[PDB]
């Protein structure tokens, strides 16, 4: 599926992520729109031999099990296929232990270079929530 912005804004608020640790929406909506392009399908290999998958590209190094990361942890007790329903909740239940983990949401490079800093309430601009 590929979420329109303020559909995806209206999930993501219905799934508690609105100032999640301190996240405004628009933060959450800019990353997946740069992570994913509001792809739920999307996945992306990493040089470690790690994939990202999702709408918010959830790496399977720490979070998920997709059983060809050699090493790496399944921090969020989940197969990696299960973050590309189109029924976003395992990702974001996944993000939000994430974003608990430290360094907030900069653990999405895509955010902290891209989000970060900027305007980002514009990505919930006009739509009703
Ligand atoms: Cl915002
Ligand atoms: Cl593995
Ligand atoms: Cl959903």
């Amino acid at each position: 599926k590929v979420f329109g912005r303020c559909e995806l804004a209206a999930a993501m608020k219905r799934h508690g992520l609105d100032n999640y640790r301190g996240y405004s929406l628009g933060n959450w909506v800019c990353a997946a729109k740069f992570e994913s392009n509001f792809n739920t399908q999307a996945t992306n290999r990493n040089t470690d031999g790690s994939t990202d998958y999702g709408i918010l590209q959830i790496n399977s190094r720490w979070w998920c099990n997709d059983g060809r990361t050699p090493g790496s942890r399944n921090l969020c007790n989940i197969p990696c296929s299960a973050l590309l329903s189109s029924d976003i909740t395992a990702s974001v239940n996944c993000a939000k232990k994430i974003v608990s983990d430290g360094n907030g949401m900069n653990a999405w490079v895509a955010w902290r270079n891209r989000c970060k800093g900027t305007d980002v309430q514009a990505w919930i601009r006009g739509c009703r929530l």
